[PDB]
């Protein structure tokens, strides 16, 4: 859909199985999710915010449904404060911003 | 325009007479800049991210261009990664995700 900017733009996702709310982000690269299990193998990966820096594992490969659009790619899983998508996955269902 | 987000969605911003970059920031509540200079009063926040908190000034109602749309509104100032215009300022200039 169209989505304004005077809330957060939180969207529903499904990813591992597991159902989640995350904010659609375009200030970042990668996709963030605190406390999700994801099957495989996994590399440590150290990734930098305000604030400074966080310990992530990095996850491969994973399929995600982004408020019903379906992608695959890198996710990372950490402490953020929120649930981020990032343009890894929003470019794969088509999301731009307009003004 | 429309931005898509294979690349970092950065513009051209004019704010406090100077000329800035900064990233297009669906994630972020608040606009915030490294290093520059803004006249007047300011009071001491503490903002949260990706690695913990940061010290930033807040100073109110700057105005700001963003890629030629004015605006007028709050503008922390930090040591933060990147510029980033937030939501606060992307309402005023029409700014919505697409897709
Ligand atoms: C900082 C920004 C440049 C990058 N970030 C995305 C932002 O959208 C972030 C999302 C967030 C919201 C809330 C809490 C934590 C985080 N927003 C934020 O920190 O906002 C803060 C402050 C601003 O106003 C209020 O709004 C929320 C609060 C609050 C005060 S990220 O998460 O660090 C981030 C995300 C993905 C990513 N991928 C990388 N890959 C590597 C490169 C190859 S690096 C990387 C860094």
């Amino acid at each position: 859909p169209q989505i304004t900017l005077w809330q957060r733009p939180i969207v529903t996702i499904k990813v591992g199985g597991q159902l989640r709310e995350a904010l659609i982000d375009t200030g970042a690269d990668d996709t963030i999710f605190e406390e999700i299990n994801l099957p495989g193998r996994w590399k440590p990966k150290l990734i930098g915010g305000i604030g400074g820096f966080m310990k992530v594992r990095q996850y491969d490969q994973i399929p995600i449904e982004i408020c019903g659009h379906q992608a695959i790619g890198t996710v990372l899983v950490g402490p953020t404060p929120i649930n981020v998508i990032g343009r890894n996955m929003l470019t794969q269902i088509g999301c731009t911003l307009n003004f």
